[PDB]
């Protein structure tokens, strides 16, 4: 869930809401190809659509 | 078109500028999926593409 830090406004995540980062860190939740759409309903699997 | 709240700089909107919302309200514009490409040139109908 994503919410304003000031105001609790829980919300589902968005693909555009995120940015890629060069390096992972130990605090990043582990995730897989299949899991990412589960976390992000907005995900687009180009490999599968192709 | 989307433009600054402060001033007038209109341009076509992008799905990247939008977000899901839990609750619809009667103020919201009724819309159809085929209108999404019409409303947003940046929308993609994933199901039909599949
Ligand atoms: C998320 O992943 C990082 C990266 O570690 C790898 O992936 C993990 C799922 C696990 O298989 C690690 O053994 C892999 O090395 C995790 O960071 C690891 O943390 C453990 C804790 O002791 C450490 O032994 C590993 O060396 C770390 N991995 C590194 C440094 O590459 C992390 O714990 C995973 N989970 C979360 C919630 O971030
Ligand atoms: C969009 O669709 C909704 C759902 O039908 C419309 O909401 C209705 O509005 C009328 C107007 O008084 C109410 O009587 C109904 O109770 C509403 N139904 C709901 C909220 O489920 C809405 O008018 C349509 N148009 C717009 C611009 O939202």
């Amino acid at each position: 869930f994503v919410s304003s830090r000031r105001m609790f406004e829980p919300r589902k995540p968005t693909v555009s809401d995120f940015v890629q980062i060069e390096s992972c860190v130990v605090t990043y939740v582990n995730l897989t190809r299949d899991q990412l759409p589960d976390v992000i309903p907005d995900y687009i699997d180009v490999n599968k659509t192709r």
